[PDB]
DNA sequence: CTGTTAGGCTTAGGCTTAG
DNA sequence: TCTAAGCCTAAGCCTAACA
């Protein structure tokens, strides 16, 4: 029944949400946690830590739909992106996997299921 | 260039009782009726053999339609029964203007949505 | 298995550009 | 210093199948 109003994801956002998802994806390397980004349990996690005014369905929701098929344009290191892109499962089509390999000048192995199987830092 | 046609109060008028019928039968089937949706106006364009698509209805009821429902050419019983059983705001201006027009007090919401109104006729 | 995580619906809000 | 067809995306939240 409620008129609600919505705002929108900012490139800051997004920009905080890889650095948390990527720093917390390293220390789980490192103590041998698996942790599932595309689940909701992380998504609780970070909207108690940074205290986000978003909910963490809609979160959840959000780095499904569009923060994962848009990472390979974020404004972050490439190997940042490369590490994500890796462990994470986000699916690149040919001309995706085309347009990374030029701009990061990079080879990538992708699978049948479009997932990144690994990469080599041609530079 | 793509001609464009105006939505005629014909098109109001059956959208309207369309609206109506539907919102009596989710009353009493206890379901809610949802006509800001998608599927609503699938329904609705089927039905009435509508040449509008579905998400051009949508758009143009939650646009358009809502903010003018009170200047509808509909007897003001069933206007104000859709101003009560949809979600649709009144600002003072529109309140003022229904209660002249319709001889009624309104009593709006904090939400400015229509709570009741008393008949002064 | 209960968490993951694909996919559906509403409807708020954006774009293009005809009237 | 326009309104709004015509269509769209996606915020926000949900469900449901699979593991
Ligand atoms: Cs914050
Ligand atoms: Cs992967
Ligand atoms: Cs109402
Ligand atoms: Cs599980
Ligand atoms: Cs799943
Ligand atoms: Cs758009
Ligand atoms: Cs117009
Ligand atoms: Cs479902």
């Amino acid at each position: 029944k409620r008129i609600e109003k919505r705002t929108k994801f900012t490139v800051d956002d997004h920009v905080v949400a890889w650095k948390f998802i990527y720093e917390k994806l390293v220390e789980a390397d490192k103590e041998g946690v698996q942790l599932m980004p595309k689940g909701i349990a992380f998504w609780n996690d970070f909207v108690r830590v940074t205290r986000s005014s978003k909910s963490a369905t809609n979160w959840s929701s959000h780095f499904r739909k569009i923060m994962c098929p848009g990472l390979h344009e974020m404004p972050l290191h490439k190997k940042t992106i490369l590490y994500l892109l890796k462990n994470i499962g986000i699916e690149i089509d040919k001309e995706t996997e085309q347009i990374i390999e030029r701009k990061f000048n990079v080879k990538l192995l992708v699978g049948i299921d479009r997932n990144l199987i690994s990469y080599k830092l041609l530079d």
